[PDB]
């Protein structure tokens, strides 16, 4: 127990952290893929079966990296040939297993390079998408029947998203959506057609001669933004001599009328689908509740079945409105909103009524609704102990709102604050996965009585490791700033010595709805400081940070660059006041907006930072996407905040890093933040005589992922911050 | 006390270097820019006078960046708006000024935009190529007659040259050439439909929305290269309705077996011209004089007014094969090839004989030739002294070749070993330019007398503020290797005590017919380091270099980054052991070819550097153009030379990397050695999980030249420099 925690440790994942990944498949069997072989476990009992031996799998031009069972548990798909693509997207090869016959279906085989794939809710139907067009197969050795013939590259997508929707509006490639009894498949079409392009190099492979030019449709602050259409298709007569039935559903009159978006699909029946749009501006969103017209094929809306939310503060929502969710009948649904005083909550709602009803109340805010039997109403909040860094799954009695327990509070008090949870078809069980403060930890639950059934994994292996090795001490706090308490947390290093003065990192995103402070357990970069480095790692949520009410989040609404780099610079003053820590020798680094931040903090010229590094950071928000800009700085025209979006560039601040010492990074295959911030940035810089650092790496995307450019760029600003602080 | 040249000294020019730019006009007259008048000098006496005052181009209101009389002194050519290209190429504004009537034509006025244009060689023509087309104006109140239609960027090029040739061939964007008294006017047509395109981003101004994309055609080793066609315009029927009147000269068969470049053009009378071919392979060239037919317009070319030159050790020439040089009447020429013994001399060629006289030999080699009058030879060669580093101009006599004097080795011996000259027309006068190493010192003379008519310029008032600032001590010597000796210099602190140890930085090139040792005088980044960092720099030319025959020169022939990279190894161990010395620091940098090697010699694991610095290198041969890279590489198929492309690219030694400290920069506008070289290079290293240091110029091309990069690279190589050195 004479070691510490090295930099190698955290870049080779010595220390593995054990999860617990199940799949339901009915209101109490899940699947668990171990020892490389499908096991159907009952949830009543804690007895499996092998429900897909090893052996079985046979490497299949690669690997099976992931499996999908259709939910008559007659097939079951295999993922193989993965080539990923953008933060969610990627294409990859399919094979459907026949788990009757017990073997594999070889006519009619699913496209090599699909985009996307998914069995019908109920039976085995397949709807999927190739080369941006939509494709069914009823039966799986039967051929599939195309749906849509306009998709085309980088222009139009049919049941996938383009880079913007999937970046910032679904997080997610898909945009299909089967009924609830497979009677209908409804999708999504963009159209990236006047949006500009966004080109680079990719310079591939050593051996490549020349560099490929990257080029993808991607509306920056301000620009043309993909259009979007929906569409409802009666899957009954498809035929292959047969014209698609099909009705295009439209967005309400009041979203309709200037530029919008689609952010939202649910489906409440066979026959009742709720839609939700939000406008470009965003403070502006609305549910329409459709019904299917039997006698026509149309979906009919209504004014008594939409539902407006607004903000006057700022955007709708954390990311985007929260989601709808209908009660069986879908008469009904519960969604969270902001309070007449601002904080997140659940309110009931009358699909054809107006007026909803919270059913929760407080100084704190639901993160998210899990389940909804006809009984009780499963969510998540941090409420608990009233600290927002906080998560605890809740159950509330739908016949009295009073009636609100809490199921994970109390298992493990001091291991366990932070959850998140799963549950089974009719939500008879759930896993109660706890990620810190302690060693994760994953639990099974009857929902019956609240007995803990068994526990699914302790992470005891790696408990045992660790006590044979120096940890840091992470301890979470409030601080006060102009009136509002506000948290923030330290990592300290082993055996903590208060009489030494300890130089200290500030690690910061803070960026709109973030949340750097909370009790999640993490083997990190910042471990390895504190454990071997001693060096003290910091976090501040302040203004604009999230779960916390509007007041606070909404706080730099058209104003990004301002408050939130403020209060970290005014939370680090007090954090040096403190005796352990070396205010001479004080830095502060971030990633994505964190590097966007940490860089206005530098040019702030507070003195207060030594140094910092930038990684892959906005500079000037024209040059980032439009959907997530343009919801917290609306367009830049004069006639609009134009002024607020000139003044807060990094540029504008370039003479004040003839002060500090600062470290810039990014992937020069960037596709979310372009490589172009970082050139326009150091440019202003080299324009301004300032002398700085800069690292670009070759073909690295946001994430700089790859394995040597992972260990490489950590390994980098390691050396560049043992020598800021002179360190050993 | 005194001053020592500090960086912000060679930073900002604070010591100024005049010197005498003038333009012959006749045999004994000479215009001179001074004050912004121009005055026409006279050669002969000293008496100048006024030829357009001063008091014009504050009446024009645009700044004047150039201007040009036409040979019959009736019109001057003002250029401006300047917009500079690739490395000679650049568009610009022009009007034309009635120097009689003192008024400037507005009627029929010069395109924006015109990408070269030149007068006439007698009376007052013109010709400019706009938009790949070219153009002839007889008369400058007059409109101008198109001679092509096929121009189109980026694909067909009349008039000028496409990028490889620019660079490569010409060294030159021009690519026409009008005869001695006007009557034809020849051009070059470049076809550049199959050469692959190199493409890159240009983000440009901070408020361009989206970065451009570059594309240029350029032929990378093996790729499709430009073709090319020449033809000759017989300009005396140039008639607004009548078609253009031209003849078309193809290469000698010879040369048409496969891939062929025009290298050179040469007038000899209004019936005669010379064209040099050589092959793609470029150990094989051909002269073909082409005499014009009266009766049909054709231009006959004939087997004995051809001459063949091949290398049998290598490539021809230097960097192209020597220009001919034809005696007044175009019965014989002179030029400069390689005699038996690998030495470069002067031979005279009899126009329709295949044998040749050398008129010059020795140990020694003719650097060019510089005049010719039917009694005279005026040339530069390394003779004196016998040092090639130092240049002379010397006179031969053509009928007899034992009477040769040196007009320059004795004006100054100890301040001038450097010179060229500029002779009037019919080499009546010439001015003679010395270049170190002492001071620049431009003189006049009278090619008769013999007589040094008068000093244009001493820089006298350089000498004056040069005392008072501790400049260093440049040293040069010879140190054998394999046998041979090879020259070095070193440039000593000032106070050089022989007896305390310095740090020595070694500067290279390093590459082909290379010259890094010489007695030019230069205020550079080196005087600074030796000045104020007392910081030895020193330079070697081994094998590879030249001047010094073929032996040394072709060595290197198609094993690029071995022999010269070596050497630069042996001449530092040598310099090592020399007491003065300090092994414990000595580091290595280069720009272009120069950082190649820095990066092959840093990547041997030799353990002699320290550290070492790369600016814009060359890593991997089969990334640069075609022409330069195959005329000593041969082509990178494995029936070729494939193997020695390999082994010798950079990352191939990227584990040796390890052991030292580098510095890879790379201007992200390059040009001519892409941004993907650094970025496979850094890439190959990441990879490999060497650490180093990276520095990217936004926008920057391969000079890195712009005001503020320029400082900003030489201070942040200084400062790196500095920590390597462990200097304060
Ligand atoms: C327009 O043309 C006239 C030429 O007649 C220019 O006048 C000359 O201006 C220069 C500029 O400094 C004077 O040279 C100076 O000489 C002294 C020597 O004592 C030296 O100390 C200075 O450093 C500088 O070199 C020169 O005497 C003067 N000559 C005349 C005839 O007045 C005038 O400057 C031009 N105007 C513009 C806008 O360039
Ligand atoms: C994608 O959107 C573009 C609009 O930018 C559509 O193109 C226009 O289509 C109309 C109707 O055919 C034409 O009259 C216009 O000339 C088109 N303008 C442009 C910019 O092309 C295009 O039809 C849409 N594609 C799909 C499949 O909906
Ligand atoms: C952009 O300009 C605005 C307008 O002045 C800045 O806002 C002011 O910031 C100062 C901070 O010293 C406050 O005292 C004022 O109350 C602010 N006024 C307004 C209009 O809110 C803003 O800080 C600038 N943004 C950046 C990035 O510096
Ligand atoms: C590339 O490979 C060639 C072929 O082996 C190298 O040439 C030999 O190099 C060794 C050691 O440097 C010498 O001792 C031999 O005499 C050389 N013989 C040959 C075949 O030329 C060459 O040095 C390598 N160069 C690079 C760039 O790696
Ligand atoms: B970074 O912070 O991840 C980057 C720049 C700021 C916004 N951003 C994004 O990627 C956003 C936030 C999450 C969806 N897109
Ligand atoms: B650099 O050394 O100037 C660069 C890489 C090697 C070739 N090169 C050039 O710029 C060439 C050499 C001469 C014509 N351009
Ligand atoms: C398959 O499962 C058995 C136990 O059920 C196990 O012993 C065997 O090693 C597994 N095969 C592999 C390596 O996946
Ligand atoms: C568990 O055993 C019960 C009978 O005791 C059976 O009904 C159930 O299907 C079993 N579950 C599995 C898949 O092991
Ligand atoms: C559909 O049309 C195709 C045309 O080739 C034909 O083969 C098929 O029999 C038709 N299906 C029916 C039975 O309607
Ligand atoms: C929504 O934003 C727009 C401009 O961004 C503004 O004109 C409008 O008043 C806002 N509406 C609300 C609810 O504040
Ligand atoms: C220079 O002097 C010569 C001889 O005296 C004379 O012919 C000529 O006109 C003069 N030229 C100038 C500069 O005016
Ligand atoms: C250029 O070359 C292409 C063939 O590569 C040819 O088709 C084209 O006509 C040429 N253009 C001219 C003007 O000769
Ligand atoms: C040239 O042709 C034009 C009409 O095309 C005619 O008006 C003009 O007179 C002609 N000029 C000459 C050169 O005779
Ligand atoms: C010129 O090079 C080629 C190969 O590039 C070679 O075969 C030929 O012999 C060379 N010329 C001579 C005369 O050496």
């Amino acid at each position: 127990s004479r070691r510490t925690y090295t930099l190698t440790d955290y870049l080779k994942s010595t220390f593995r952290v054990k999860f617990y990944t199940l799949q339901w498949i009915s209101d109490h069997e899940y699947l668990y893929k171990q020892e490389n072989n499908i096991l159907l476990f009952n949830a009543e009992y804690g007895n499996s079966s092998i429900f897909l031996e090893n052996s079985t799998f046979d490497e299949l031009g690669y690997s099976t990296n992931d499996y999908s069972v259709s939910p008559d548990r007659q097939f079951i798909l295999f993922e193989y040939n993965y080539v990923k693509q953008w933060r969610h997207s990627y294409t990859a090869s399919y094979d459907i297993y026949d788990l009757n016959k017990r073997q594999l279906i070889t006519e009619e085989r699913i496209p090599n390079n699909t985009q996307w794939i998914t069995w019908s809710p109920v039976g085995h139907k397949l709807a999927y998408v190739w080369n941006n067009d939509i494709y069914v197969k009823n039966e799986p050795n039967l051929s599939s029947q195309r749906i849509t013939w306009t998709g085309k590259e980088n222009v139009i997508y049919n049941g996938v998203t383009d880079w913007v929707y999937e970046e910032e509006v679904f997080s997610a490639y898909s945009a299909l959506w089967w009924s609830p009894n497979g009677t209908f498949l409804a999708y999504a079409q963009f159209n990236d057609t006047e949006v500009p392009l966004i080109e680079y190099s990719f310079y591939s492979d050593e051996s490549l001669q020349y560099p490929k030019t990257v080029r993808i449709p991607y509306p920056k602050a301000g620009a043309e933004n993909p259009t979007v259409k929906f569409f409802v298709v009666d899957t009954r007569t498809l035929s292959p001599n047969a014209s698609v039935t099909s009705y295009q559903i439209v967005p309400p009159a009041s979203v309709l009328i200037g530029d919008h978006y689609l952010c939202g699909v649910t489906w409440v029946t066979e026959e009742r689908i709720s839609l939700q749009w939000i406008r470009r501006a965003q403070n502006y969103s609305i549910i329409d509740i459709c019904d299917y017209d039997e006698s026509t094929g149309r979906w009919i809306s209504s004014v008594a079945r939409q539902h407006i939310e607004i903000s006057t503060t700022g955007w709708v929502g954390r990311f985007r409105p929260a989601e709808p969710h209908f009660t069986s009948d879908g008469n009904s649904f519960y969604k969270i909103i902001s309070n007449e005083e601002g904080y997140k909550h659940i309110c009931h709602f009358q699909t054809d009524k107006s007026n909803c009803t919270f059913i929760t109340k407080g100084a704190w805010e639901v993160i998210g609704i899990e389940a909804l039997t006809s009984d009780y109403l499963y969510y998540i909040s941090n409420e608990h102990k009233g600290m927002p860094g906080g998560r605890n799954l809740y159950r509330i009695q739908l016949n009295d709102y009073t009636k609100v327990t809490c199921l994970s509070c109390e298992l493990n008090p001091e291991r366990c604050q932070y959850y998140s949870a799963s549950f089974s078809n009719k939500a008879k069980y759930y896993q109660l996965r706890c990620f810190g403060p302690g060693l994760p930890l994953y639990t099974l639950h009857s929902s019956s009585s609240d007995k803990e059934l068994r526990v699914l994994e302790d992470n005891s292996a790696l408990d045992k490791m660790l006590q044979d090795v120096q940890m840091p001490s992470k301890k979470l706090d409030v601080i006060n700033l102009h009136g509002t308490k506000f948290w923030y947390q330290m990592i300290l290093p082993p055996h903590f010595d208060k009489s030494k003065k300890y130089p200290l990192l500030i690690e910061v995103y803070a960026g709109p709805c973030s949340q750097k402070v909370d009790t999640v357990f993490r083997l990190s970069w910042a471990t390895y400081l504190a454990s071997t480095e001693n060096i003290i790692v910091a976090s501040f949520d302040g203004r604009g940070s999230g779960y916390q009410g509007d007041k606070i989040m909404h706080a730099i609404n058209r104003r990004l660059g301002t408050f939130e780099v403020e209060d970290q610079i005014e939370a680090t003053r007090q954090f040096s006041k403190m005796g352990f820590v070396d205010d001479k020798r004080i830095a502060i680094w971030g990633w994505s907006y964190g590097g966007y931040v940490t860089s206005m903090v530098l040019g702030a010229g507070s003195g207060v930072f030594k140094c910092g590094i930038a990684v892959a950071p906005v500079s000037k928000w024209e040059y980032y996407d439009s959907v997530y800009t343009e919801r917290y700085m609306g367009l830049p025209t004069p006639e609009d905040n134009l002024d607020y979006y000139r003044n807060s560039t990094v540029m504008s601040r370039a003479e004040n890093f003839k002060q500090v010492e600062y470290l810039l990074i990014h992937g020069t295959a960037d596709d979310n933040v372009h490589f172009q911030q970082s050139a326009q940035l150091s440019k202003a810089l080299v324009d301004a005589g300032v002398d700085f650092q800069t690292m670009w790496y070759t073909d690295e995307d946001h994430g700089i992922a790859s394995n040597m450019a992972h260990q490489h760029i950590y390994t980098h600003m390691s050396h560049f911050l043992k020598q800021c602080f002179s360190l050993p």
